[PDB]
DNA sequence: CTTTTTTGCCTAAAATGTGATCTAGATCACATTTTTCGCATCTTTTTTATGCTATAATGTGTGCAGTCTGACGCGGCG
């Protein structure tokens, strides 16, 4: 509490992390380590630009 | 009687046979230097498990079915 900010922001970071890599861990019959996942995100975004 | 063809001789001559006596060849079972191979180090080198980011954010549906149907079970349904 001492930071004096709204609590929502905090776990809005934490959860986001948890989700963001739990789907990447699971969610496939093929496991893909995170590094490929990241670079795939790079790819997909930059493709569109 | 003359020719030619043949053989045997002359006359020159190569091929055959003495075996006794060595002499460079090849064997022959077992020790040494080279290949470059295989598993332990390093030793990097890359890759991978794990860890944070402090404005703020508060109840789904999500795209579909086109609804077969006749008999029989079974829970109701009275």
């Amino acid at each position: 509490y001492r930071r004096g900010y709204k609590f929502s922001t905090y776990a809005t970071w934490w959860i986001r992390q948890a989700i963001t890599r739990s789907i990447a861990d699971q969610a496939r019959t093929i496991r893909i380590p995170v590094h490929m996942i990241e670079t795939i995100n790079k790819l997909n975004r930059i493709s569109r630009q």
